[PDB]
C-alpha cells in the first residue's frame, strides 16, 4: 500500500483526507496507508490525525515530507507556502499531490517545475473540476466527434465569496504571498477545463478590475490590490476563438464554473452547479430537434466506481477521489496523471499572460 | 470506535462502505473499525474486504452479525433476507443499520418491530432521501413557519431501469423483493412525505404492470409485482396529497419530486437536482418569485463536508449523515429517525397503498 | 368578411378582440368585421369599441346577438351568463365562440348543447392552452408513435390567483356565478388537455379543498361557495393511469398548467409557464441519453403563421388568435372546431364527476 | 388616427402588420388606419393588404412613403436598401419606424441621422429586444437600485439559422446587401440592450470568424463576405467591463439573446429563449438565500395592457406592439422614442468599430 503523507486540513485538507480513505474503496487495489497529518498547531494536528484516521499527527510539516513510510505527499497548505513544500516533497524522493494554483508567480512555478523534472517523482496538481464523469464525458463527446470540430469556446467562473465589501483585508489581497486574485484563485481551474476541452492557448488580449479596492483592516483600511475579475478573448493553436472570465464578486453564484464548446456539428454547455448535467445539441429531425440533458451515470467515466444507477449524483468531493486514483495509477506507472507540474506550468502562464494583458491593453501570445 | 459488519456489497452495500470510512472524516470523533464483510462468493469477499478494507471477507453472513468485534451491522441484501439477518443481528446484540424497505410483509415488518424494543439496541432504516442538506433545510424551514401552514402535498419518485430491454433483479418477485414500485421506491417517498406533511390517515391507490416479462431471461420470468403505482392521501391533519411512484417512468433516474404548497408559501424540490431547494414566499410583486436556494453550510449537514457554498452534495454523502446520525444515537446524544417503530408506520402505509389498490377501495389507518 | 359581435372586454374580452383583429393578419382571408360591442355600462362600451376598432357600442348584448350584420358572437362574461347568451345567440341563428367553462352546472351545458345542435351553427369553447404549436405538436408525436403507448398521464394546473386571504370576494368564488371552485375555472383546462392526450376519462377518484373559507367583500367577511383546490386519480377508457389536479392557491404558480405523458418508448413533458418548451425522451445510445428540450418554431402547428424563426416565443394571446382561426374555417366548412358545446359536454362531465366523487368519497365511473 | 404604411410583408413585415392593428386595442386611444403597404410583386401586396387590413396594397415603396394620408412609415427590407427608404419617408416628412440596422456603413447612419435632424419628425429603430416587460423591468429594478451599482456586463447573442453548410448564398452574407454578418444582424440587437444597461461603450477589442466561408449558388459556390460569429471585450465610459458575442452558427440556439449584470449590490440574469422570465440576486439571509425567477406578469411595464394575470407568457410578437405604442406616445409629444436615428448612429459606430478592430487585431476606441 502507497504511504501518504497530507499536509493542512483546512477546505482542502479533509478534502484529500476524504479522497484517500476511499480511493481504494471506488476502485480496488490497496488503501493506502495514511502515515503522517501535518497541520498547526500540534494539538490540532492530533486531534484530527485521530478523526481522519492517520498514523501520527505533527506541527512540523518537513518531519511528514522526510518520514521513510511516506511515499505521496498532499500538499493543502496556503498558495505561499507551495512552492517550498512540493520541493522539499520531491528532493525527499516523494511524490506530490499539490493543491492549485502551483505558487504565486510564474517564476516560482518554473523553479518547482524544474524541481519536478530533476525529481523523476510522480506530480498532480488539485485542478478537481476536470474529474466530473460530466467532464469527462464531454472530452470524450468531442474526441467521439459529437459536435465536429470546435469553433468556439466560452467559459466563466463566477463565485461571490468577495462580493461583501465589509470583508476583511488580508494580504491575499496582496501581490506578494497572495499573487493573482480571481484569475489565480479561480481563473487556473477554468483554464485547466478550456484547454482540455480546446487544446492549447496561443494568445490572449484580457482586462481585469479591482471593484472592492479598500477593506477593513481592524481599525482603518487597507488597499486590495489583486483583481475581483477578469476577462479574457483567446485563440487556441487551433485558431478557433474563445471567451473566459473569472470572478470572486459575482453575486449569488458560489461555484459556477460554466463553460461551453460550439463546434461545426452541435454544441456540448455545462455548469458546475449543477455538476450532473451535459447539456448536448446535435442536428435532429425538426419535429424532435434540440437540446439533450445527459445525466451523469454509469456510461461516463469514472461514475460507475461510486454508484451503478444513473441519475444519483455524483458530488464536488468525489471528483477528489477519481484525483486521488489518477495520481494512484501514476505512481503504480500504469497510467500518466494530469496535470503535472510540467502542464500546470502553461496554465500558470496563462493566467499570468492574462493579467500581464490585462495590465498593458495588449495582446499578449504564448 | 464502533465494530462495524457489513453484508451486502452491490449497489447499497457499497455505498455503505464508502459512508462508514468517512464518516469520522467529516463529523470527528473516531474512525469506525471496518471488521467484517460478507457476500458471496467466497473470493469476492474476500477481495472486496481487501479493496473496502475490512479485517475479513466472508460468504456466511451469520459469521458477521456474531462477531465479537463488531458493534452495529450494515444490511444491504435483497428485502427478502432483511427479516431473518436483522434479526438475528438484534438478537445478537448489534446496532443496526437495515437498507429499506423493512421487509416483505407488514408481519415481517411488526416482528422486527417486536424484536427491536426487545434488544434494546438502536436501528435505522436506509431511507437516505431524508439525510440531504437540502430536504432537512427544507423540514427546519416548514417548521418555523417560513410556508406557512401545508395545504398540499405532491410527490413523485419515477425512474426507468425496469423500462430497459436488457436485466432481471431479484427486486421482481414476492420472495425477494415483494411489493414492486411501492416497496423499491414507494417507501422512500413516505419517509419523505410524512416527515414534511406528518402522518398519513387515508389512501386510495391504483397500481399497473406494464412490463410482464424480462425480454432477455431466456427463461419465463414473469414479473410478479406492479411496476408503478399513484394514490390520493389524506394526512391526520386533514390535509390532500398526490402521490406516485415508478420503475418504468421513461427518461426519469432519480426523480424522486416533491413539493410542499402551503398558505404562505410554496417548497419544490427534485432529486435528480439534489442541491436545489426552490422557495416561493410572498414578496414585493416586483420582485415575486420562487428563490432558488443553491445548497452550503447553512444547510445541516453540509460544513461537516465543505465550508463552501455551490460545491454538490453528492448522493453518497447522504449515507455519510446517516452513519453519523446512527452513531449519535448509539452514543445516546439524538435519535435516530426511523427507527423499526417508525418504519413499521411506512410499511402499513405502502401495503394498506397496495391493497387499496387491489381492492379498488380506500384504506384508513 | 365574417360579422363579429363581443359581449365583454375584461381579460379574455380584450384576448378575444386582439385575436380577431389578427386573424386574418395571420391565416390570410378576409379580415372579420367588428361589428358590435357589449360591455356596461354604456359609456363604456362605446369608449372601448373605438379602441377596440369595432363599428358600434351598446350596453344591451341582446341587440347585439340578433344585429343582423353578425354572424357571430365571442362570450366572454361570468360563467353565470354563459347560458342565456349563448342560448339566445344560436336561437339567432348566430355561430358562438364561448368561454369555458360552458355554465354553472351539466344541466346547463346539456342545454347549451341541444340549443347548438337544434341551430345548426358552429360552436368553439375557449380552450386555448389546446391551441399552442407545442401541445399540437405533442398530440402529434403520440399519434405518429414517437412514445410508444401511454402508461401514465400525469397533469396539474396550479395558479395563485386566490392564495392571498386579503383579496376581494369576485365571481368566481359564489356558485351562482362560477359554479364549481378551481374545478370549473382551471380544472376544466386540464381535462381539455388531458383527454386530447390520453383519450376519454373511464373513472375518477377525487378529493377537494377550501383552504381559504372567507373573503374580504366592499364592506368585509364574505363566505366561499367552491373549492379552492381538487385532486383526482383517473383511469381512462384506454386502461392507463392518470393523475389530475387544480388549484387557485397554490403560492407562486401563476399559469403551471403542466402536464406529462409517460409512453412504452419514451416520455413527453410540458409546463405552459414555459409553454415553448416540449420535452421529449426516447430511448438513446446511454452516452447521449436524455430528454430533449424541444424549442417552439416552424416546425410545430400554427407557429408558421405568426413568425418564420424557430425560438422566437408564441405568447398566450396567438393562442386565441389560433383558435378564431380554427373557428373560422369551421363556420365556412373547411374544417371541424373543437371542442364544440357536444365536446364540451364531456368536459362537463368530468370536472362535475369529480366534484361529485370529492363530496361522496367514492369513485365515479363515466 | 395616425396613417400608416408599411414597406414589406415578410419576417418584421408581417410583426409590424400585427402590432399596428392592436396597438390601440391593447393601450387605448383611436386605432392607427392602416392607409398603404407596399411589397413585390403587386399581386402578393394587394393579396396581403386585404388580410392585412390595409386600405391597398402597392409595388412602389416610394408610392407609400408619399400618400398624403399616411403619417408614419414601418420600412421593414433589407439592410441595403434602409437608407434610401428612410431618408424618402423623411424627405417627405413622415414619422419613420427603421429596422435594424440603420443600413451598411457608419457613413449611410450619418447621413440618416442628419436627415432625420433636418425633418422635425419622429425616428425610432427596431430594437425589439428593448421592448419586453422582463428588460424594462430589469432596468427599473436597476433604476430602483435592486443591484447597486453594475461591474460587469456578460452577453451574447446565438442562433443557428446559418449553421447549414448546404444553405443558398442570400443576402444576410453580402457586403453590399446585409453589410456587416453576425454583427450586423443580432450584434445590433445586443448593443441595443447593452448600452442601455451599461450606458456607452469607451473601447472595443474584437475577434471575427467565417466558419462556413462557401456555399451552394446556382450549381456553383460563392464566397461569403461577412463574419458567422463575433466576440468582443469591453471597455464602458463609465470604467466598467463588459463581455459581448454574437453568432449565426451556433448550433441549438435559436433566439439566445443572453445577457447578464453583475452589480455591487445584486445580480441580473436573462435569456430571450425564455424571455418571460428574469433572475434576480440580492442579498439574503443564508438559510433562503439565492436567485429569484420572475415570472412576467402585471407587475412589468406594458404587461398588464395585454393581460391583467401573470404567467400568460408574453410573445415575441407583442415586443412590437409596445415599440408601435411608444412611437405613438413620441408623434403625439409625450414620451421620446429610443433609439431614434441620433442614438442609433452611436449602436452603428460600436458594431463597426468591433469589425474594425478584428478586422486590424488592433483596439478600437470611442
Ligand atoms: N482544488 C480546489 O478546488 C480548491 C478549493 C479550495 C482551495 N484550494 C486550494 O487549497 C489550498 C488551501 O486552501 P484552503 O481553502 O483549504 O485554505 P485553508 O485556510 O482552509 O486551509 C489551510 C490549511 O493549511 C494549514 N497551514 C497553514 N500554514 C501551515 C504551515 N506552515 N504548516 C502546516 N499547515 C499549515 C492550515 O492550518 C490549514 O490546515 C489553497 O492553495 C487553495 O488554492 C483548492
Ligand atoms: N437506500 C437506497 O437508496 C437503496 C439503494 C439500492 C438498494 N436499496 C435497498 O438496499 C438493499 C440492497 O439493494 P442493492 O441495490 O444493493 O442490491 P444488489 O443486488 O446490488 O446487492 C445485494 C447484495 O446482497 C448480497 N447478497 C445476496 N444474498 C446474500 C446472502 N444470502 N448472504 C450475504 N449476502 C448476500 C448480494 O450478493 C449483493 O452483494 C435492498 O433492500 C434495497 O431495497 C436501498
Ligand atoms: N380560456 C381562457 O384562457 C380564459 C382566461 C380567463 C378567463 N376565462 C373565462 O372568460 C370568462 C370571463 O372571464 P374574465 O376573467 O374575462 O372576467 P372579467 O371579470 O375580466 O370580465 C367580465 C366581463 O363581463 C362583463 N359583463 C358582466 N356582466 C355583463 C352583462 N350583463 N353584459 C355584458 N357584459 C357583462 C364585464 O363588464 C366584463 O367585461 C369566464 O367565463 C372565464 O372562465 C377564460
Ligand atoms: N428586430 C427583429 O427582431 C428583426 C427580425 C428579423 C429581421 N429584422 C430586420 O428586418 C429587416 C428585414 O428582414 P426580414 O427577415 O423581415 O427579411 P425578409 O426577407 O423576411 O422580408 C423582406 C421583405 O422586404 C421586401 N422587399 C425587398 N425589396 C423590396 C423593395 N424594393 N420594395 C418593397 N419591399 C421589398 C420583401 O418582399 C419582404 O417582404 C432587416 O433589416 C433585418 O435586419 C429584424
Ligand atoms: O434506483 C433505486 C433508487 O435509486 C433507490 O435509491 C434505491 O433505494 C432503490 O433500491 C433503487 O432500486
Ligand atoms: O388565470 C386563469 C387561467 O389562466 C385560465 O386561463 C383562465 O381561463 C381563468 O379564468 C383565469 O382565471
Ligand atoms: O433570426 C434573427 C434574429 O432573431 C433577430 O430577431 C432578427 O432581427 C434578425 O434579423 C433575424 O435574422
Amino acid at each position: 500500500a502507497l504511504g501518504v503523507a497530507l499536509i493542512g486540513t483546512g477546505f482542502m485538507g479533509k478534502c484529500h483526507a476524504m479522497a484517500w480513505r476511499n480511493v481504494a474503496t471506488a476502485f480496488g487495489g490497496l488503501p493506502p496507508r495514511l502515515e503522517v497529518l501535518a497541520d498547526m498547531p500540534a494539538d490540532k494536528a492530533h486531534s484530527l490525525a485521530s478523526s481522519f484516521g492517520f498514523a501520527r499527527g505533527t506541527a512540523d510539516w518537513r518531519e511528514a515530507v522526510s518520514d521513510p513510510a511516506v511515499d505521496v505527499v498532499s500538499i493543502t497548505t496556503p498558495n505561499g507556502l507551495h512552492r517550498e513544500m512540493a520541493e522539499a516533497a520531491l528532493a525527499a524522493g516523494k511524490h506530490v499531490w499539490l493543491e492549485k494554483p502551483m505558487a504565486l508567480s510564474v517564476e516560482d512555478a518554473q523553479a518547482m517545475e524544474a524541481a519536478a523534472r530533476a525529481s523523476d517523482r510522480r506530480t498532480i496538481i488539485g485542478y478537481n473540476y476536470t474529474r466530473s464523469p460530466a467532464f469527462r464525458a464531454a472530452v470524450d463527446l468531442i474526441a467521439e466527434g459529437a459536435i465536429g470540430r470546435p469553433i468556439h469556446f466560452r467559459g466563466m467562473y463566477d463565485e461571490d465569496y468577495m462580493a461583501d465589501p465589509d470583508l476583511p483585508w488580508s494580504w491575499r489581497l496582496t501581490r506578494k504571498d497572495g499573487g493573482l486574485g480571481a484569475l489565480g484563485d479561480l481563473g487556473c481551474h477554468l483554464v485547466s477545463v478550456m484547454v482540455s476541452l480546446m487544446g492549447p492557448v496561443a494568445r490572449v488580449y484580457a482586462q481585469a478590475d479591482t471593484v472592492i479596492t479598500d477593506r477593513p483592516h481592524q481599525g482603518g483600511t487597507a488597499r486590495v490590490e489583486n483583481e475581483d475579475q477578469a476577462q479574457a478573448l483567446i485563440r487556441f493553436a487551433s485558431g478557433t476563438s474563445g471567451e473566459f472570465s473569472c470572478s470572486r464578486v459575482a453575486r449569488g453564484y458560489r461555484c459556477r464554473l460554466a463553460w461551453e464548446v460550439q463546434g461545426t456539428e452541435g454544441t456540448l454547455r455545462f455548469d458546475q452547479e449543477r455538476m450532473n448535467e451535459l447539456w448536448l445539441y446535435q442536428p435532429g429531425r425538426p419535429e424532435i430537434d434540440g437540446f439533450r440533458r445527459i445525466l451523469t451515470g454509469p456510461a461516463q467515466p469514472g461514475f460507475a466506481a461510486f454508484c451503478p444507477g444513473g441519475g444519483h449524483n455524483f458530488g464536488f468531493n468525489e471528483q477528489k477521489v477519481v484525483e486521488a486514483e489518477m495520481l494512484r495509477q501514476a505512481i503504480a506507472g500504469r497510467g500518466k496523471a494530469w496535470p503535472d507540474f510540467t502542464d500546470g506550468l502553461t496554465i500558470e502562464r496563462v493566467i499570468h499572460g492574462m493579467a500581464t494583458s490585462a495590465q498593458t491593453g495588449q495582446p499578449v501570445n504564448f
